[PDB]
């Protein structure tokens, strides 16, 4: 290289796109494990919990047992305050774990004591170190009781204070996707949605695809994405790309008016025969449903575990004005 170049390269050296995914509580830890085992691209995984037993059986690049002096390696028993105090107690360790991150993904299942309580603390620390802070969390099933939904919503309120974009997935809507779903499989299905949402969002930024997704653009949109929701769809039919995005746009997980949506992140995933043309048809379809001033970031990657099905992950941001926070869950305005 040359004097100018060599300098630049060195510059690229220091700077980067350090992404860290943090899972809190059992649900959060279970998510991290899958990401680690199936190997999420260009992202560090961190699992944190008060329950040492859940944490020891968890797999991640780093593990932080929080609340040692407070919970003595035991869970929070559903007490959000314990999870908060515990996270506060381990603020330094958490900070060390996510230090130097350009972006931090906080994932957990709201409703318990650790995830609900610690998540907002990890988020605050994440912002203090200057990382684009994004959370992907789930709301509990109705069958879990009002108390769980209350703590969840309360935690969703605290969380919204420290995040740049807060993606919320209502588990209850999972029953609308698969009506005859056996109870013993509810959480196995939720696991799948969570993984597809987090991995899908992360790899959209880190995985080489048929088109380049710029990190600066991703910042611009997530920096103030506010409250966000997702849509998932896949098809192998004649118009696979057309059906997939149609499914995603009609997904019950995306329970809200998207016309006022400020932006969107679209991740098209398919087998080796995936073409840029299909990707564009997906974007075009979504583009018409949102405000013409909305910013749309999109990518398209090959997933060899797809055979001949195309998958579409939709993330609609800035929809908090079309939503209201009740202790029974989110309600459409
Ligand atoms: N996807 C997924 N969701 C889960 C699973 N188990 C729990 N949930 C959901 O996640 C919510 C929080 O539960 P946990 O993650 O177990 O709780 P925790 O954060 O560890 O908190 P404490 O046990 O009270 O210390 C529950 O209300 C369920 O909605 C699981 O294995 N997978
Ligand atoms: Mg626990």
């Amino acid at each position: 290289l040359s004097p100018e170049d060599k300098e630049l390269l060195e510059y690229l050296q220091q700077t980067k796109a350090k992404i860290t995914v943090v899972g809190c509580g059992g649900a959060g830890n279970n998510t991290i494990t899958r990401l680690k085992m199936e190997g999420i691209e260009g992202a560090k995984t961190v699992a944190i919990n008060t329950d040492a037993q859940q944490l020891i059986r968890t797999k991640a690049d780093k593990k932080i047992l929080i609340g040692k002096k407070l919970t003595r390696g035991l869970g929070a028993g559903g007490n959000p305050k314990i999870g908060e105090e515990a996270a506060k107690e381990s603020a330094e360790e958490i900070k060390a774990a996510i230090q130097d991150s350009d972006m931090v993904f906080i994932t957990c299942g709201l409703g318990g004591g650790t995830g609900t309580g610690s998540a907002p603390v990890v988020a605050e620390i994440s912002k203090k170190i200057g990382a684009l802070t994004v959370a992907v969390v789930t709301l509990p099933f109705v069958m879990e009781g009002k108390v769980r939904m209350k703590n969840a919503m309360e935690g969703l309120e605290r969380l919204k204070q420290h995040t740049d974009t807060l993606v919320v997935i209502p588990n209850e809507k999972l029953f609308e996707i698969v009506p005859n779903m056996p109870l013993k499989l509810a959480f196995k299905v939720a696991d799948e949605v969570l993984i597809n949402a987090v991995k899908g969002l992360v790899e959209l930024i880190t995985k080489d695809g048929l088109i380049n997704v710029d990190f600066a653009d991703v910042k611009a949109v997530m920096n103030n994405g506010g409250l966000a929701m997702i849509g998932i769809g896949e098809s192998d039919s004649e118009k696979r790309a057309k059906e997939a995005v149609s499914m995603a746009l009609n997904s019950p997980l995306l329970d809200v008016d998207i016309d006022g949506a400020t932006g969107a992140l679209i991740h098209v995933m398919g087998p080796e025969d995936l073409t840029l043309e299909e990707a564009r048809e997906v974007v075009a379809t979504v583009s018409s449903r949102l405000d013409p001033n909305a910013t749309i970031i999109w990518g398209a990657t090959i997933d060899e575990n797809l055979e001949n099905t195309v998958r579409v992950l939709l993330v609609i941001t800035g929809v908090q004005s079309r939503i209201e926070f009740t202790d029974t869950g989110l309600k459409r305005k």
